[PDB]
Formats: structure tokens, C-alpha cells, sequence
């Protein structure tokens, strides 16, 4: 007769291909990379003979074979591919095999194929659209967001967006390396213990327990093996698998090693970390660079070179070579976009005409016109045009775009930047005309979360009532609120000043809009973000 039923015994179920070390805090340690998942199932035999073969059967599938020696045994196999297995033990003489029932298995792996899909209801006021303009519509989510202002990957509104950025990945270095990071109280120190045992200009993650150890809605389970951002992130590629989740290298405080890439070796070294980063996390589609900026101006006030835009284009370059590669050995498309300085001197800095040839977007980011670091010269944050008060205004959105098509940058290239939040002063007076931005200020305004700006959330919440005056500027395409008593003055972008943004990118053919920072919205700027570059509502 063929042998007994055996019954899989009572053990983990749980593996992962990319495993994650629950006691380290060092981003070497952290992960570790395996080519297959170790597997284990043991079973008993409670009635019968227990045959002369015992197999391990993923889906039906021989996964291990061996003799059957007793009434108990073990079987160690590896499975190379993410998903969940139905797992049979069958036992086999030659009269027959005798299969088991099925255990599920889950074998777990960074493009999230272990997860249920991350598919959230839309919050507050975001409104469904469907992605068919054929246009960008893009998004920054910061690391941080998690903590204090709990905006968490669940609470994205993922469907209306074409891309999503995540601020932000550091890369390696201390003393001298990323001073900008002193900055901010313990921000430089923690950086230092991610990197340790890491060679400088490698990237690593700034913060591993919001990236991957926090739990999150959908990755709560202790033995989760990726939670935090980047395991709802994974959750949120299995729902939205056209989403472009790109891992953005930089950014204001992080910016600092870009400027030592002049030298190749740590060129180099860079770009086959960014190589290894995108192997480790299958979920990521590419690589946003905010190199603020080249040629300094940024955070630190010691760096900057005029070699800096050469390093640029070759950093460029480079990475789509790497990018090339890792494609074809893929099957599949990954991006390189940057996000950039919309102020014309700095634009010219970069040869953008050169350098598009490497690039799928340009973010540019026309936002952070004014605000509160000079409190002499006030005017718009975010404005498309210059206000009618100074039409020869230098920092506007139309100036930007000029500059890089005026380079010779294709305009589809080009994707307008819209703010999130609101930037402003506090105590302004000395204005004529009824116009507060020809006046004066005497400090920021009272931030949400920091000196000097206010979530679009918060604006639209507490701002547009009682003694606060509400002006759109036509001309430059902008609104602006002011609290004549405090001399409180914030400018900001609006439903309708997005619609502005968005007609023009449709008119001048250019590539879409992204904003920063997603959890700042209400839902107002997306949703105008969406109709104004003619995507159709509704759920696709
Ligand atoms: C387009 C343009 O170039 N605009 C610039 C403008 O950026 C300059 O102002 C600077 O802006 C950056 C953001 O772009 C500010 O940096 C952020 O600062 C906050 C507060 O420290 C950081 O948040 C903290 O981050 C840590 C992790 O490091 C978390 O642990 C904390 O929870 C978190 N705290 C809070 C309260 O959220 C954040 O990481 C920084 N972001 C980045 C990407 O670096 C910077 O402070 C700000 N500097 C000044 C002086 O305002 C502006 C300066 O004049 O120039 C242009 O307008
Ligand atoms: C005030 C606050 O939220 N503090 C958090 C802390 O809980 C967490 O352990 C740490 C991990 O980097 O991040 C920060
Ligand atoms: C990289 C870094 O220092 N991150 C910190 C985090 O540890 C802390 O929880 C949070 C509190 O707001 O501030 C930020």
C-alpha cells in the first residue's frame, strides 16, 4: 500500500530572501542579501507506513527529496523567488505517494511579492483621478514624516500620483563630509552609526527604524521582515504597480558629499552603491538626485567649485550607465530624474542640454522664491509670473523654465515644481498700495513645524477666516493671506494657482508637476495638481 498521510509539523512559516538583522543598527549589518530564502518543514507520521522517499512540494512543485528513514523528519531547501507557496510534504513507496495537506508558506523579498496589496481609501480632501494625461504627477514623502507629523505611507494618496519621491537617502561620510547635518540635533550622529564599518560615498538609510523597523499599517507582525516605509512602500507597489517609487540621493542637509564626486574614485564608488541600493530594495524604479546644488548655495557655505556642473553631467552619465545595465538585466525600466534650482543663475551653472540626454525628468523646483531668511525683500514663493509691483521680479516659474529652455532643454523634459506649504513673515509694515509684499518684515512667520512655514493643511485650516485677508494675484498667479493686526503675511500656491501651473505645463508642453512635501496637502493641491493637466476622474 502506499504510505501514510503525514501531517506537517507545528514551526515557522515565515523566510526571506533579503533577511534583516532585528539587533543592529549599522546599515551593514542591517541587511543581508541572500540569492535564495533558507526553507524548513518537518513532519510526523501518526498512521501507517512512512514510505521509502519523503518530498517537500511547492505548488506541487519537488522543492527537496530524500529517504525516508523514520516516522519524523526534516527537510532544509532553498526557494529563490518572493511570493506565497502552498507547501505539501508527500511521502512516496512504490505503491503510491501520499501527500499532506497544504501549508501555506511565505517566502518574503524586497519588491514586496510576500505582500498584500497596500490599497487605502483616500483621506480628508483628495478626490480619485485616473493617470491617462500622460503627463507627470509627482510627489516627495519624507523619511521623517512618520514621527510628529504622523503621515505615514498608508495616508499617501497613491493613486493620483505618477511618481513617488522618498526623501531622502544620505550618503556615507563624517567630519568634513556632511557638516550640513550638525545642524540639526543629533542628525549627524546618527548618520555616523548607520555608516559605520561603511566605506565614505557609499549611500546607506539615515534613519533604519522609520525606513524599515516601525510598525505600519499592513507590516505589523513581529515576524514582518520588512516594515516602516520601505516594507509599505513594497505593499503599495503590489497595489499601484505602475506607481514610479523613486529613492531621491540628497536633498538640503544630505547634499553635502555630491560636491568631493569631482574625484572618480569616489565617483565611482557612489554610483555602484546606488547599483547595490536598487538590487537590495527591488520595490525602488530608479534614482532622484537633489544635489543642492552644484556650485554651492546650498547648506554649506563652505562648498561649491565652478567644476561642479562638469562633475554633474558626468554623475549623470554614469548613473544611466548603470541604469542601462541594471535594466537589461532586469527586463526592467528604471528612471534617473534630479531635482534642481529653478533660479536662472544657478540653472546655468549645468549644461541641462547635455545633461537631458541622461535624464527622464527634471524636477524643477520653482518654489522657496522669498521667505523668511530675508525679511527685506518680500514677494511670491511659488509665483508662475512676476506680480505687476516688479515685473523685472528674477525668481519666478516662467524664468526657470526659460532659462532651461533657453540651454536647449526639451520641454518635456521639464516638470514644474508647485509648494505644499506656505512660506512667510511675521511683524510686516511699511507697504503702500494696499500690497504687504512692498513692505518690511521683522521675523518668519510662526511655523506648523518650523520657523517661517505653514502646511498648505494648516493654511487652508486656520488661515482663511476671521481678520485674515484672502488675495489671488492674477498676474502672478498667486494667492497670499495677511493678518493686517500681526503683519503675519504667508504666500503659497492654491487650487487655483496649481491650475495656472498645470494650463501652462499643457500649453508649453511640458512634462507635468510634482510638489513637496505630500504630507503637508489636504488634498486641494494634488486633486488641482491632477485636473488641471487634464486627468480624467474616477478610479482606473
Ligand atoms: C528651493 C530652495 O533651494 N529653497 C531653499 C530652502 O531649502 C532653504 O531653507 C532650508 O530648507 C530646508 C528644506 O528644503 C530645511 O531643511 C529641513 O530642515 C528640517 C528642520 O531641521 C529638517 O527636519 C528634521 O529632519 C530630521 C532628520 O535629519 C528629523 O529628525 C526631524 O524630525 C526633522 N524636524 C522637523 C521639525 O521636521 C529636514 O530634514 C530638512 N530637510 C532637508 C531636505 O534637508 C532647512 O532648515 C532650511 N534652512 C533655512 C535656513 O531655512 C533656504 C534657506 O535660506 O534657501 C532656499 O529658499
Ligand atoms: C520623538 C520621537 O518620535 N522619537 C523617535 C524615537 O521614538 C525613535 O526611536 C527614533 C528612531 O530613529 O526616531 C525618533
Ligand atoms: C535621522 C534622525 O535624526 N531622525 C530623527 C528621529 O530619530 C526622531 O524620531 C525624530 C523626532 O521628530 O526626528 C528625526
Amino acid at each position: 500500500a502506499a504510505p501514510g498521510k503525514p501531517t506537517i509539523a507545528w514551526g515557522n512559516t515565515k523566510f526571506a530572501i533579503v533577511e534583516v538583522d532585528q539587533a543592529a543598527t549599522a546599515y551593514n549589518n542591517l541587511v543581508k542579501v541572500k540569492n535564495a530564502a533558507d526553507v524548513s518543514v518537518s513532519w510526523n507520521l501518526w498512521n501507517g507506513d512512512t514510505g521509502t522517499t519523503a518530498k517537500v512540494l511547492l505548488n506541487g512543485k519537488e522543492a527537496w527529496s530524500g529517504p525516508s528513514t523514520g516516522s519524523s523528519g526534516t527537510a532544509n531547501f532553498k526557494v529563490n523567488k518572493g511570493g506565497r507557496y502552498q507547501m505539501q510534504v508527500a511521502l512516496c513507496n512504490a505503491d503510491g505517494c501520499t501527500a499532506s495537506d497544504a501549508t501555506e508558506i511565505v517566502v518574503a523579498d524586497t519588491d514586496g511579492s510576500h505582500l498584500a496589496p497596500l490599497k487605502e481609501p483616500l483621506l480628508e480632501k483628495n478626490k480619485p483621478y485616473k493617470q491617462n494625461s500622460g503627463k507627470v504627477v509627482g510627489s516627495y514623502f519624507v523619511e521623517w514624516g512618520v514621527y510628529g507629523r504622523n503621515f505615514t505611507v498608508d495616508k499617501i494618496p497613491a493613486q493620483n500620483l505618477t511618481h513617488l519621491l522618498y526623501g531622502f537617502i544620505p550618503i556615507c561620510g563624517g567630519n568634513g563630509i556632511n557638516d550640513s547635518l550638525k545642524e540639526i540635533e543629533g542628525s549627524f550622529q546618527a548618520l555616523q552609526r548607520s555608516c559605520q564599518g561603511r566605506e565614505d560615498f557609499k549611500v546607506s538609510i539615515h534613519d533604519p527604524f522609520a525606513a524599515l523597523q516601525k510598525a505600519q499599517k499592513g507590516v505589523t507582525a513581529w515576524d514582518d521582515p520588512y516594515k516602516g516605509n520601505f516594507g509599505q512602500l513594497m505593499a503599495l507597489k503590489q497595489a499601484h504597480p505602475d506607481l514610479k517609487i523613486l529613492p531621491s540621493i540628497g536633498g538640503w542637509t544630505l547634499s553635502d558629499p555630491f560636491f568631493f564626486m569631482g574625484d572618480k574614485v569616489k565617483r565611482d564608488r557612489f554610483v555602484g552603491s546606488v547599483k547595490e541600493f536598487l538590487q537590495t530594495w527591488k520595490f525602488f524604479d530608479g534614482v532622484d538626485i537633489a544635489w543642492e546644488f552644484p556650485g554651492g548655495k546650498g547648506a554649506n557655505p563652505n562648498l561649491g567649485s565652478p567644476q561642479d556642473g562638469e562633475t554633474y553631467v558626468l554623475l549623470m552619465k554614469e548613473l544611466r550607465a548603470m541604469l542601462d545595465q541594471l535594466s537589461v538585466e532586469t527586463g526592467r525600466k528604471y528612471e534617473l530624474t534630479s531635482a534642481i534650482s529653478a533660479g536662472k543663475d544657478m540653472i546655468d551653472k549645468v549644461a541641462y542640454n547635455v545633461a537631458q540626454n541622461s535624464m527622464d525628468h527634471i524636477f524643477l523646483m520653482s518654489y522657496d522664491f522669498y521667505g523668511a531668511a530675508d525679511l527685506k525683500n518680500l514677494g511670491h514663493q511659488t509665483a508662475l509670473n512676476a506680480p505687476a509691483w516688479k515685473p523685472d521680479t528674477a525668481y519666478t516659474t516662467v524664468n526657470g523654465v526659460n532659462a532651461l529652455l533657453a540651454q536647449g532643454v526639451k520641454p518635456g523634459k521639464i516638470v514644474v515644481g508647485t509648494a505644499m506649504y506656505g512660506r512667510g513673515w511675521t511683524g510686516v509694515n511699511g507697504y503702500q498700495n494696499n500690497i504687504p509684499f512692498t513692505g518690511t518684515a521683522t521675523g518668519p512667520v510662526k511655523g506648523t513645524w518650523e520657523n517661517g512655514i505653514v502646511d498648505y493643511r494648516q493654511i487652508a485650516g486656520q488661515f482663511m477666516s476671521g481678520e485674515w485677508q484672502y488675495t489671488y494675484d492674477a498676474t502672478a498667479e498667486a494667492p497670499y493671506v495677511f493678518k493686517p493686526s500681526t503683519g503675519d503675511l504667508i504666500t503659497f500656491d492654491d487650487a487655483r494657482s496649481v491650475q495656472a501651473k498645470g494650463k501652462y505645463v499643457l500649453d508649453k508642453q511640458l512634462g507635468g508637476l510634482f510638489s513637496a512635501m505630500i504630507d503637508a496637502d489636504n488634498g486641494d493641491i494634488l486633486n488641482s495638481m491632477n485636473a488641471s493637466l487634464g486627468n480624467s476622474a474616477g478610479v482606473q
